[PDB]
């Protein structure tokens, strides 16, 4: 039921990590061809943890050899601090550095995975009680600035913590998960993508987006953030409330899915066929699904619920967008959309959205549940 999806991503993977070299693919610009990048954005993990996700399927070193290898890119950058005064060093270095210690304790990656979760600690603003997004310390733009992708970086601050016995990296992620829930999330269970916040004093000013269609609309991949992020910090804080969340979140997610099973960019837009699409964001929500049902009971019916939507899911992308491997094409599934109002790869393949494909389909198929957390723990 997945093997064949498994497999065209595993051959699309050993041709791509051939050809690329050492350089990472970010997404896809009117093509069926990565753009590639020498390890300088945001989503260069996705690669190394699509890397280790063949590596735990197949057991095939040419998979390992090449997430190694991501890996030491990883602690060059790290130690030349290159493109890393962001919060997002959360999906880089929890994907690869930490991955690879997840996957054979290997002691050198998971230094450079604390080594990177301090420098992600310095993002966080006492004053305003939130972990700065984007732009240098006091910007005045987005100083006091929150996103709800956010939510998916505190996954290597509780990891440090637990590895440490350090109560700030905790301290921290809680404060900011509980502060992401009161802000972002709407009462209808929708969410904002972003929130801005009086960097003196932390007070509430206004929610907002650049990427979702308005201020007040639901950008598809944000409310998927908040399903598989706030469902990730449940679990970690043992807080029924941020599980409460998850569920509510991906409810709304669910009831607004289109026909053939996978999300337009906005849920808020009209939702028709000549309007961009964001595979991403039903795979990044298949994940979410999947870790809300590990943390149900058993005897809950709506555990089973979550787990075949992520099904239902996962079948909707592989059925209509995944690629086959024919020799040529670098993605695992078509149309996922990067920057639709700013028109940047608006039906492209994302990296992110090929990670989390495949996660899905891991943990559909293995059990395996990707690099947010240990294993058996």
């Amino acid at each position: 039921m997945w093997q064949q999806a498994i497999g065209d991503a595993l051959g699309i993977t050993a041709r791509n990590l051939k050809k690329f070299g050492d350089r990472f693919p970010h997404v896809s610009d009117g093509s069926n061809k990565y753009v590639l990048n020498d390890n300088t954005d945001w989503t260069d993990g996705f690669w190394s943890g699509i890397l280790w996700l063949c590596y735990e399927y197949t057991g095939d070193e040419q998979y390992r050899e090449g997430a190694v290898r991501t890996v030491a890119s990883f602690r060059e950058r790290l130690d030349r601090f290159e493109n890393l005064d962001h919060h997002d060093i959360g999906f880089l270095y929890s994907l690869s550095a930490k991955a690879q210690w997840i996957v054979e304790k290997d002691e050198s990656a998971r230094k450079l995975a604390l080594d990177a979760a301090d420098v992600l600690m310095r993002r966080w603003r006492a004053d305003a009680g939130i972990i700065q997004a984007w732009g240098p310390k006091g910007d005045p733009e987005n100083g006091g600035r929150i996103i709800i992708d956010c939510l998916l970086n505190l996954p290597l601050l509780l990891w440090a913590g637990e590895q440490t016995g350090d109560p700030e990296y905790r301290r921290v992620a809680e404060a900011h998960a509980l502060k992401s829930r009161r802000f972002l999330v709407r009462g209808d269970d929708s969410s904002y993508h972003t929130f801005y916040f009086d960097p003196e004093n932390g007070n509430a000013i206004r929610g907002g987006t650049h990427q979702g269609n308005t201020d007040g609309s639901t950008w598809t991949r944000g409310q998927a953030w908040g399903i598989y992020g706030f469902a990730l910090n449940s679990r970690y804080l043992g807080n029924a409330d941020l599980l409460e969340t998850a569920k509510r979140m991906a409810r709304h997610f669910l009831a607004r899915v289109p026909e053939d099973g996978v999300v337009y960019w906005d849920f808020e837009v009209p939702q028709e066929p000549s309007s961009y699409r964001d595979s991403s964001a039903s795979a990044i929500t298949a994940c979410g699904l999947l870790e809300i049902a590990s943390q149900l009971d058993e005897s809950d019916p709506e555990r089973q619920r979550f787990i075949d939507a992520a099904k239902t899911t996962v079948t909707a992308l592989r059925d209509g967008y995944a690629e086959r491997d024919d020799g040529e094409a670098e993605g695992f599934i078509r149309r996922g959309s990067y920057h639709v109002r700013g028109g940047i790869s608006p039906d492209d393949y994302t990296i992110w959205g090929d990670y989390y494909y495949l996660e899905a389909l891991l943990r559909l198929e293995r059990g395996v549940t990707g690099y947010w957390y240990e294993r058996g723990r």
